[PDB]
């Protein structure tokens, strides 16, 4: 790509600089589409390894080009098993791919909806397999503090299964946010974000464990929206001014405290990683927490 070439952006992650010569490049001749799976992903295969493969329209603008580029350089220096893994790129052909980590459980939003237990399949889910998912992200999560990077958008929506039964691991599987911040509102995930990100504009890692409070929110609700019924003006208004999420349909008290330390109005007064898994951990101990039944959607 000359706009790749020509701006030969460098990404700098953990103390070290990349650019586009240090990314993998796979031959095309080496990669078959299978099917399309959701921006267009999909199921692809190299040559055999599964692959999951994001596409960059051919028609796109310059700007598009680059945040692909910075899409491709971010993904492929991070390593950790709870984050998705890069395979490599293929940026010398039309249109330009970028190859990852096949994550048959799909989306966890849509995993949680899916597969929430109903009359036909009374026990889909456990409080185990939620805790479970839980620990996976915030083992990612901690992996990103501890290398000073902030996410900017922990959310169900952003989250990936390996796959739908038993055994599933949760992965961080998207940073388009932090991508957009990198290069640097209706589309700003509102529902998501601490008071002070509306007051100073000012992110650390603190503003990602406020948003891990809701991604757990999230998970133990089943996947329902948070705030319900709340548009993103009320919710900054209603968080602001102290409001809280009440706890999910049938969530154990302990678990709802890890919620709520996450939503301490004082960054400093909320949990780092750490913290946040050692909770997890206990409340996972816990014979009370885990033989909670989940709620059955009739
Ligand atoms: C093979 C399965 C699959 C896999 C994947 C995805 C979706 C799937 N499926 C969508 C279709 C469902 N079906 C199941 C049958 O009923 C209809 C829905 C079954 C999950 C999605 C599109 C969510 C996805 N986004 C990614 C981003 C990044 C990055 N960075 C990396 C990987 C991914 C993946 C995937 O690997």
């Amino acid at each position: 790509s000359t706009i790749m070439t020509d701006y030969n952006p460098n990404y700098c992650f953990a103390g070290k600089t990349s650019s586009i010569s240090d990314l993998k490049e796979v031959p095309r001749k080496n990669i078959t589409l299978i099917r399309g799976l959701g921006g267009e992903v999909y199921e692809g295969q190299v040559s055999p390894l599964q692959v999951a493969v994001k596409t960059l329209p051919e028609v796109c603008s310059e700007q598009d080009e680059l945040d692909f580029l910075m899409e491709a350089l971010i993904i492929s220096k991070f390593n950790h098993q709870n984050i998705v893994r890069c395979i490599g790129v293929s940026l010398q052909s039309l249109p330009r791919f970028i190859l990852l980590e096949l994550m048959a459980g799909g989306d966890l939003k849509s995993f949680l909806r899916e597969t929430r237990p109903r009359p036909s399949q009374p026990s889909s889910l456990a409080m185990l397999d939620l805790l479970h998912v839980a620990r996976d992200i915030a083992c990612g999560c901690q992996y990103l503090e501890e290398n000073h990077f902030i996410h900017r958008d922990i959310a169900a929506r952003n989250c990936l299964l390996t796959c739908p039964g038993p055994g599933r691991v949760a992965k961080i599987g998207d940073f388009g946010m932090a991508r957009d911040i990198y290069r640097a509102c209706a589309m700003l995930p509102v529902k998501w974000m601490p008071p002070e990100a509306f007051m100073e504009g000012i992110f650390t890692s603190k503003t990602d464990t406020w948003s891990f409070g809701v991604l757990l929110w999230e998970i133990f609700s089943l996947g329902y929206m948070p705030y319900p019924s709340k548009s993103n003006q009320e919710v900054l208004e209603f968080v602001t001014s102290g409001g809280r999420m009440d706890p999910p349909k049938n969530c154990p008290g302990p678990v709802y405290r890890i919620m709520t330390q996450c939503w301490q109005h004082q960054p400093e007064d909320r949990p780092n990683f750490a913290i946040i898994l050692e909770r997890i951990e206990y409340c996972t101990q816990d014979p009370d927490v885990i033989n909670t039944a989940l709620p059955i959607e009739y």
